[PDB]
């Protein structure tokens, strides 16, 4: 098994980079009733501070038009939808970690598109025109709300260059230059704002070591540097989905550790460094998303992903999802940490579980988290995550944790197979495509993870805490002070009611 | 252990008499913002139809005053109280199920009271004023409600008159004579008014032959027969609690059998019988109310007590009562369905399973239940209640459920000492009086039954339900048919996800 | 001024039909937040039974798709979103006058598209998937909400089809295929499913009467005609908007009126009229819907419309639209009550003002409408459009009103150009595109009509009201029963505080 | 009329002391839900910072009780009530002005009581007894709200023991020794604890001498000085109502000037001054506090109050009520600036008036405010309260506003005797007393200022406005900048639109 004795002291702090920002669909959709109600949803479990998304400036947001009149051609801002969106934002506390893209079709030099709701991805006619364009929303956001908010909002110019489906022939050159009039275009508002890339997918490093190396030579400003994470491998897809060999949590802590490196290299040594999406599969139609698998192996990423970059988000917040067409069942692999009709997944409670960790971070390995609190409390997490098919899929612990206090309360939350799996059930249901509302309140019930309290008498100021983790588990132990109270009843004695 | 076969068809039927009428703490408690939120979230989860209180008459709503000019002295009648309360009940969607008293001081002949707040027990000075207040009251709630809603509203007349303590010497003879004036004064507006008595407790059942021989040698108008039953022996009070010992439920389904009986051979022998109010104690103290047990315990009177009695009103709803002072602590043994802080009790769960029952009765025994819903699917509830200390609680079952389809859906709801129990997590905590939030939050988490859903096939028109039930455990079984859609997903194959 | 003594009774009576449907922007839109809003907050005030809008078969809502299996191109019917739109509006109480259209792209036979989010308004390339998509939906609606209630829905064959903007090359031979196959396969389904066309624009009626002859001939069911109605006369569309001279409400109600004629002069004498859409101003950029005039001229159509149709629906609820692109301001001349942010515009409190109306008719001119209740209190409407310019807009009144109480109550309620008129407001702040959030409170607080109260005694059970209205003005005057209760206040003389 | 040039200078600030506290019925009320919602209602429309009431320590909140074991008699403190009170409170974001009293039954030395709901007003029988009572409590709102929360909350000792009935026999010797006892058990339990009083009405201002000379001489700590203001004369009783002369806003100003120069010749001259309490009449039954009268009046204090006091807190902020038993009527002269049915009275927006002012004080006379806002913006508000009958109430104006901008818009509110006046509209009806629903919604419709926009050019850095004052009428009229957008609109032109 695995016999652990939680030191009392440490040097180590866990911080929250891990809830920093959270993916989700192309903005456009945030004008769903359905997506507003899964965000506050979301944020009244997990504080997320940041909101990363494609499709500011997709037509479907509206933003760029032109009048023609006989006269002369004149560009038109409309901003109705992003106004209502960014409203909703910040009204629910969360902000946009924006990202500018991608190409309005009436300043398209192509024709070539991306995804379901064919977003363009060629570069602008006129770059002047994109400029102007560029500038007037951030004109705009300030008038709306202020320099203060919006300086609190980072620009992320365009997303993954690097591949010819987002950005015309993967046009190496071509981005860095979008990037420089962008990046001299937010500046010339002011600047302070703040502006990063190249945004990139894995397995293309040699784009943020050419990028850095341009904004040095070309004195083009930089504030931070972004790119994505995934450990799925190649797939083939199906009309309906797609299945992918998800790797190791390994690989990904160490495409973090080996960019990072990059960035320390550089010209620019101490910029920030974010991973503005992220999750085992890439595809919106993969189902291990929705399974427990999917929670016990993030799980890993939010214990160590910070120790690495300034964050971390992950793609997605919901299901509310289009890349791929309109979803066509409870269950589909989407990216959602939330599955329609507001359902979580298990990997919605890996992220609600890390909420109750403190920043003193007493032990960490590659399965367990130990932090302590403000107040002197010890939260524990712990997953088994199952990489293979085995018969030894469970994990048996035994943890002594220091503790201040003499008298413990312990509360203990879990998910596994069993557990907070909607998923299951909703195959043990049939997997109905468009379950009744009877169904779906089913799957609310379930979609939860299991509670036991308890209570121990921490010794010379240790606890010893025995448990087994099932197959995909995800726990959550949290041990608080106790103050008994019982002596202040006059006569307390259970043991005189029918049978205790 | 207990083998059953559940037959295809029965001449037996389940009626919803069990959710006909519930209890509350006196009215002018409805004036708090606990209440009517708990209100609220009960009649979400059972459908109540009636609310049977104390206090419509009492000072604290004020109805009865007088005012003085000159040496002159006119009654008046305020319904700013009661029109708030009762706009709030139908508004809710339940009605009174109204109980005429107590007595208002200023009407009051003598000064015994009963209670922490002191409800007036003797009879009026005058019965000419307290027929004038019953018809000013009467039509007051005609005018403002309507003579179509409140002919829906029973009066009750009193309460428990044979104890002294609920009125005067318990004069069973000034009772007749209250409820002679009474009755006659209500069918005087409107002779349609059902009215009724004599709202006595057990052990004086005398008192309802002697009630309707009044009624019949008197011509007094009955419309229903309403008595109280309770299950707790002789206990003795702590400044803080009492305990008492919980007699088996055959008791009072016998009680509820015999007094139907001293019906049926009565001279009213088709009047309807109302069980106005009960509970295993009859103390609002007894932390026997608060325990899995209970809910374990009333389980079987929920499937029982619909065969004897019109309806039984469980006392009650909310811990929001003032009987024996402000409650000190978030668990005290009081009626509650629902602890303070909207915290469902385990007997809350009892009263909530039953809403899945159908109107077919195919089988049932002293712990469990079987019947059948208009769409065919079956559900079947059994409990556990453990009486005494042993070594021993378990008990196992085996049954044999006829399905006309051979995939089905379960769905398993349970409840016992170890779910849905937050008086044992309380427990845990060192039971707080005055618990902070997130102790009321972590409450409220673990009060919830353990939901738990699976799919077999029935074989020969049977589904065998193997289970076993653990100390005062409740469970619900809901059998639905299985519609598999599996056979629509493209590609669909979950072994092609890690570790599947 | 006009004087007029109202009947003391009568036998005519007002029917609530002006309230049976109410229009909406594509369904698709009723995915948004804003929509849902909307509509709940309509619904509130004006209990619409049935919601008149296109779009159901449009790829946004996804229902029809294509999955390639090799070779194979096997059919798919996405439900994800009608389920959810048509689950909020039973939710609300609402239910949908079904449009079937347009045409899914892949089952175009065109290109051709109309309006900004190019609804494919081409004929299938294939009748038998047409036929199958259709029951194939149909079905699901059944299997979703069951066939009770599914066959309260109506369902309108395509729209506007004599103009070749909704089909291509107005085809009217094709159309009548279309609708044949179309009435058709819904009637296989369920043949008490009411179907009904051809949904024309005004102008073509020669279409109705081929139609009414059409169905007869090749016998085709039909439960029911449709047809919309305007009085905006041609325009030319500026980038940003369009005015267009409007006439008179009377040849809105001639057409109704006439088209009725041509029904009970065909083979199918006793189908029901229904006006699908209607409104001043054809156009969804035509100031005139923003107007207090608009709310004055379309007071005498709800008045009237009912002595002629089965039901007439305001095109439409709510500025959430989309077919000239997103709006570019708060103000816009959309065709809703409602502009954005739930702004309601003096129309909306045409329609809110009926809603005080009785059925017993006891007069009606051509702006004026008195109503007595059941209750017996009653009700008058009067507007006054001012249709041209004139320097003398104001309308002098002096109506006796037949009052069979004797002591009366006066609630009066008034929008005009200062009172109700947010678009004049607007106007005022410098026409604002994307106002503050402060702005479109102000612009809330002033939407609202004024109020007035007031008491008079009847005398010979009559009422002499004496009003002038105001440019564009609708007033709307609710006399009830008042019973004073003044002098069951004891010492009660207001002159005894200061100044009074 | 009234001719005034509104300097564009200001050498005075106008502070927000006029909100900061408001008054409140006794606390056991605040668990009603008319309560709660009346007062999130209130503090969505003014931003009162803390409530002030009496009934801490009264025993239907309940806090004091004694245990009786055996022989010894143990105190118990029960605070299941004041816990949901002030947790309420908390989560409204509105802190308590607490006020320790009145005396619990059980600690009581003698029978006085007052008001309806009787709270005991003699001193305690062991000083000791009160003096644990009142650490207890103040020790459990540090455990419950954390120390940094009630350091925030001032401590006022009883409630003017100047008069016999509030305190037996008006002893102020006694009232010393009580507010010592108090104020040293608050600074045992922390030193920096706000504790003051003597929160005596007026006409006794000696006992504010002879408090600050006690505090000194026995060198008992006092952080600040309390005291009461009416200007109602003495009236006489009716069992339902009383009248009562009100005396100009002269006597109150000069009264909160009196007191503060006595303070200020102490040996404390920088105590904090507080007025917890104030309003026209002094009695919960006088009909002028429903008055548009009473917000006209108000409104010089709310201007002028703030220039002598550091708080003077409105009582109170709603009809709930119980001092002289059960409001008998929708209007009944209660306190509230709210009346029941959260219906705003006129004085209501007198104070939701003042929200408008800035800091900035232009000018400023008996009738008049004129301020500016951080933004450059400007609001006036003036008002003109009929003191006495007289035939010619109406008083005009013309004042010179200085702006900074050319084009002005302006938002104008009005409250008189004909807008914003349940009152006059409750008569209209027939003073129901307990109004039907349609009837509350009706007076609710009613109870809203008369809001007008528009907008003009200044002249010169001048704005000239003209208006006439009602009787009893309260004006607010802010003017910001007009920043038109109309020339972005693409051939605008409203007069192509029928009628205008
Ligand atoms: C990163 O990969 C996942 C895909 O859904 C996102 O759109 C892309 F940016
Ligand atoms: C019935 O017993 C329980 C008690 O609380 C009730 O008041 C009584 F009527
Ligand atoms: C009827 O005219 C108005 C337009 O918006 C609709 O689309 C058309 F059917
Ligand atoms: C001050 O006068 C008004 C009364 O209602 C309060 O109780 C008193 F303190």
């Amino acid at each position: 098994m695995i016999k652990v004795r939680v030191p009392d002291f440490s040097d180590k702090k866990f911080s929250d980079r891990w809830r920093y920002c959270v993916g989700t669909g192309r903005l456009g959709l945030a004008l769903q009733k359905e997506y507003i109600e899964t965000l506050k949803y979301v944020k009244e479990n997990i504080d997320f501070k940041y909101i990363r998304g494609h499709g500011l400036l997709c037509d479907d947001v509206g933003i760029y038009r032109e009048d023609v009149v006989g006269d002369e051609v004149k560009p038109f801002y409309n901003f109705t939808y992003i106004d209502r969106i960014f409203d909703s934002f910040l009204e629910i506390g969360i902000r946009p970690f924006v990202e500018i893209g991608f190409m309005p079709k009436k300043l398209a030099s192509g024709t070539q598109t991306v995804f379901y709701w064919e977003g363009n991805v060629t570069p602008p006619k006129d770059y002047e025109k994109w400029s102007d364009l560029v500038k007037a929303v951030l004109h705009h956001f300030i008038s709306r709300y202020g320099i203060e908010e919006v300086l609190k909002w980072p620009f992320e110019i365009w997303n993954e260059p690097n591949l010819k489906e987002f950005w015309k022939d993967a046009d190496e050159k071509e981005y860095f230059k979008l990037y420089k009039v962008t990046a001299k275009a937010i500046k010339e508002v002011n600047e302070n704002l703040k502006v990063g890339g190249p945004a990139i997918c894995g397995g293309a490093d040699y784009w943020i070591e050419d990028f850095l190396n341009f904004c040095y030579e070309e004195n083009v400003p930089v504030d931070f540097v972004s790119r994505h994470a995934y450990t799925s491998k190649q797939g083939e897809y199906t009309p309906h989905l797609i299945y992918q060999e998800i790797m190791p949590s390994e690989y990904m802590l160490n495409e973090f550790k080996t960019v990072r490196e990059i960035i320390k290299n550089s010209h620019f040594p101490n910029l920030p460094f974010h991973i503005t999406e992220y999750n085992t599969s890439y595809s919106p139609q993969n189902p291990v998303h929705d399974t427990p698998f999917n929670a016990a192996y993030i799980a890993r990423i939010l214990s160590e992903g910070g120790d690495y970059v300034d964050s971390f988000s992950y793609w997605t917040f919901s299901d509310v999802f289009e890349e791929r067409d309109v979803p066509r069942s409870q269950f589909h692999g989407g990216f959602g940490l939330v599955a329609l009709n507001m359902i979580p997944k298990p990997t919605f409670y890996t992220f609600k579980f890390f909420n109750a960790m403190g920043e003193e971070m007493l032990y960490r390995d590659e399965h367990m988290l130990v932090t302590r609190r403000d107040d002197g409390s010890v939260a524990l997490i712990a997953w088994n995550e199952v990489m293979d098919k085995t018969e030894n899929p469970d994990e048996d612990y035994e943890v002594e944790i220091p503790v201040r206090f003499r008298d413990v309360f312990i509360k203990r939350q879990l998910i596994d197979e069993e557990h907070g799996n909607p998923w299951g059930t909703w195959i043990h249901m049939g997997r109905p495509r468009y379950p009744s509302k009877e169904q779906v309140n089913t799957l609310r019930e379930v979609a939860k993870p299991e509670i036991m309290t308890s209570q121990p008498v921490a010794n010379d100021g240790y606890l010893n805490l025995k448990f087994k983790l099932g197959k995909n588990a995800v726990v959550l132990y949290e041990l608080t002070e106790r103050i008994d109270e019982s002596s202040t009843y006059i006569g307390l004695d259970d043991s005189k009611i029918n049978g205790y």
